[PDB]
């Protein structure tokens, strides 16, 4: 009779081949190994189910109108409280959201559709915590407020921050406490090409660029200090970040 329907987040539903006499569709689907199900006024495998763990935790597992979207939710036991949230958008983006005792948001892990992460930890109640981004070979490290995301490399004097907006928009700047005006590193953003360019001794040396792919790559210029040279080198580790701010 049912149909079985594929859904974002690596599930599937099965939905009655026919309404009910209210013209509702019986929905049914089995995560890890809890049995959801639930009735709904759509025949497209959309709507609420509903289930129980052993430990008496409410789960709800709602799929937008147009299958685009699922998110699957854990309560408390008298179903008040929020303990988890996983919510696969139709980007297939991942947020994994997990509150503390009162609902609020302590951790957040966002997956990207290239694998990608980026980590919220210790999240307090100003919206401030540890972050983390995972990228393709490294990771980077630092923190979370309200602003901003700031990941922090450091290699000599050089301290390379990449900024992430609360807005999403990246920025990248570079700070060296060298005093030597022979071998102090000073760089300029460039936001419409998301590209770092380090200057030594008033020569630009390096482009860093921070693409749209969340990789970094590094291209050296000539001894003139005008024309980049060769081609730009993708970087798969963060010992050859800290190679490039030396």
């Amino acid at each position: 009779n049912s149909v079985s329907v594929d859904l974002p987040g690596s599930m599937k539903v099965l939905v009655s081949k026919s309404s009910n006499a209210d013209g509702k569709y019986d929905l049914i689907a089995t995560v890890d190994a809890l049995e959801l199900s639930g009735t709904s006024d759509k025949n497209n495998g959309s709507g609420v189910l509903e289930g129980v763990k052993a430990d008496a935790s409410k789960v709800k597992l709602t799929i937008s109108d147009d299958l685009g979207q699922t998110t699957l939710e854990v309560f408390k036991s008298d179903g008040s409280t929020l303990v988890s949230k996983k919510v696969t958008s139709k980007d297939k983006v991942l947020a994994d959201v997990k509150f503390n005792e009162k609902g609020e948001v302590s951790e957040k892990i966002i997956t990207r559709a290239d694998g990608t992460r980026l980590e919220y930890t210790g999240i307090k109640s100003d919206g401030s915590g540890k972050a983390k981004e995972v990228l393709k070979g490294y990771v980077l490290e630092g923190t979370l407020t309200a602003e901003k995301t700031t990941l922090v490399v450091k290699e000599g004097t050089v301290t390379l921050s990449k900024n992430i907006s609360k807005s999403g928009a990246v920025s990248v700047e570079l700070n060296d406490t060298d005093s030597s005006a022979a071998t102090k590193k000073t760089a300029a953003w460039n936001s419409g090409t998301s590209t770092l360019t380090i200057t030594v001794n008033s020569k630009k040396t390096k482009d860093l660029v921070f693409t749209s792919s969340n990789t970094i790559t590094v291209q050296q210029y000539d001894s003139n200090g005008t024309s980049l040279e060769g081609s730009a080198v993708e970087i798969t580790k963060l010992d050859e970040i800290k190679n490039a701010l030396k």
